[PDB]
């Protein structure tokens, strides 16, 4: 190996998966570069369980201490775990970077980091190497954080001062932005990121410029290199589907007839809201495929599972990107996580938005009011009436025809971006010039 690149993951949520995907792409393009990937054991096992992991000659995965007591089980909240990891940082990474350098016999020449890990700037500077930051969400969420100062200083005013966020409501903003008093460790970290990010060699995103040209141009003026290289899913032969999702969708005759539902792997709405959603699915009589954990499935009305045995299918896990690409899928009821939205765009599937936390509210506002590739729910929850209305609008209405043309146009823009001469194709070659 001629080069050794250190890559530090934020070992929570869906931060580590998209960063590893980018390392896999860089590792493919740079066979003479060794990539050392630093992540928690818990996050690494999540990656192998979700099948994101693969075996490369030039990727080595290292465990970094997650700040939890060793030997005892960890029976704490996500909040506690995030606090413990941040308290253990960056010493946890420093220790393991040094052992990577001695065991490989090569000093790091470049440090790539989740943009949350603001201390990448310090770890890079100390070693005399470039710091590249990877933002795991959309440009719109990054812009909102970068304008934290201007936002706190003072609705219409905020819409008037963030280029491209004129449709955003105050309630939509990542609320870490307002955690300004006695901030939690996560809000301290994102505030320090906002201060250090402009000193990075490059900011990298799994997005494409054309989803938000005004935000993209604005953020290019804030950073040395602002590189949209996505979607990664469009720029890896699939296994076979042991869940039965694809075989079930294949038996659905009519194209764009199926409602796909997923609130991700962890969060579900209150039991009363799962009940209201189940009633809406019965009322509409659209075939549905729902990714829902077995604990949540047991809290559904007992009559619901019996009545919908021929209408729908409920599984604890779906191969989501393969589901969304199936020609029988007509709509995606989503929590509006950025990865889920981008997968939807990449397959041309319109959205019904039920956001929960973080960037999800802002993503849902962009879906309805900027991109216009889906709808939000009247009153923000999956009430029976709001859900029946949302499914009808998207699946079979004149408003649905408008949403269909908009998601097909965004789909087309995403494909052009990753094809030769595309913005993301060009930006990825720019990133290779930096890392080599
Ligand atoms: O049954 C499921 C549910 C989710 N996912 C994947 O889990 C990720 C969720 O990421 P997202 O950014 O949307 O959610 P967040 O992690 O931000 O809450 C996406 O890549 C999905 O494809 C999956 O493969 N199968």
């Amino acid at each position: 190996f001629q080069s050794h690149i250190g890559v530090l993951a934020f070992p929570f949520g869906t931060h580590a998966a998209p960063l590893l995907t980018v390392v896999q792409r860089l590792a493919t393009s740079s066979p003479h570069t060794l990539f050392s990937f630093f992540n928690s054991a818990v996050s690494n096992s999540t990656l192998f369980n979700n099948g994101v992991l693969d075996s490369y000659d030039n990727i080595r995965v290292y465990h970094v201490w997650d700040g939890t007591p060793q030997g005892q089980a960890f029976t704490g909240s996500h909040f506690e775990a995030v606090g413990l990891f941040l308290k253990a940082s960056p010493g946890n990474f420093d220790k393991v970077i040094d052992e990577a350098e001695v065991e490989t016999g090569l000093k790091i020449s470049c440090l790539i980091t989740d943009a949350f890990l603001w201390f990448g700037y310090d770890l890079a500077e100390k070693r005399g190497v470039p710091w590249l930051a990877f933002w795991t969400s959309a440009q719109c969420a990054l812009s909102a954080h970068m304008y934290t100062h201007e936002i706190l200083k003072a609705e219409e005013l905020i819409q008037s001062l963030i280029p491209g966020l004129e449709m955003a409501h105050l309630s939509d903003l990542p609320p870490e932005i307002f955690f300004d008093k006695n901030p939690n460790p996560l809000a301290i970290t994102i505030n320090k990121m906002v201060l250090k990010l402009p000193k990075s060699t490059a900011v990298i995103l799994n997005s494409f410029e054309e989803i938000d040209p005004i935000i993209t141009t604005d953020l290019k003026s804030k950073f040395h290199h602002f590189l949209n290289i996505g979607p990664s899913i469009l720029s890896p032969p699939p296994p076979d589907d042991k869940t039965g999702c694809l075989a079930w969708l294949d038996s659905q005759t009519r194209p764009k007839s199926v409602v796909y539902i997923s609130f991700g792997t962890v969060i579900t709405p209150p039991e009363n809201e799962l009940a209201a959603l189940s009633e809406a699915l019965e009322t509409c009589n659209y075939p549905f495929l729902w990714s829902l954990n077995d604990r949540a499935k047991k809290s559904l009305p007992t009559g619901f599972l019996d009545r919908t045995k021929e209408l729908g299918m409920i599984v604890p896990w779906a191969p989501q990107p393969r589901v969304l690409a199936h020609r029988s899928v007509g709509v995606f009821v989503t929590h509006c996580g950025w990865n889920s939205i981008l997968e939807s765009i990449c397959s041309g599937v319109p959205l019904i938005c039920r956001p929960f936390f973080g960037d999800q509210k802002l993503n849902s506002r962009m879906v309805e009011d900027s991109w216009k590739i889906g709808v939000r729910l009247e009153g923000g929850v999956l009430s029976k009436t709001a859900t029946v209305e949302a499914l009808g609008r998207v699946m079979m209405s004149e408003e649905g025809e408008i949403i269909r043309e908009n998601v097909n146009e965004m789909n087309e823009k995403a494909k052009i971006a990753v094809e030769p001469k595309g913005s993301s194709f060009k930006n990825f070659n720019k990133l290779l010039e930096i890392i080599n």
